[PDB]
């Protein structure tokens, strides 16, 4: 029902080592929370779900879907791809 993940960011060396999300949470709600750490506007984020073996499960999770749709598990990595322009 809840997962422990880490957060990485495509435009920085910044890592957040432990984060707990509900699998029922929409990806949009997760991006909101992610903003508290990296401060990319959520409209300019894609979330890539990587498993604990480094394998990409989803390159860009849809805002209206829930994290559990993507079969997220403990120790997985949500990588934030930063698309914000100039």
């Amino acid at each position: 029902s809840v997962v422990k993940v880490s957060l990485t960011h495509s435009a920085s060396r910044m890592r957040v080592p432990e984060k707990r999300y509900g699998l029922a949470q929409t990806i949009e709600s997760i991006k909101e929370n992610v903003f508290t750490h990296f401060a990319t506007p959520p409209e300019y984020m894609q979330l890539q779900l990587i498993d604990d073996r480094g394998i990409t499960i989803e390159k860009n999770m849809a805002n209206d879907k829930q994290l559990g749709y993507y079969q997220c598990r403990d120790e997985f990595v949500i990588h934030v791809v930063d698309l914000q322009p100039s």
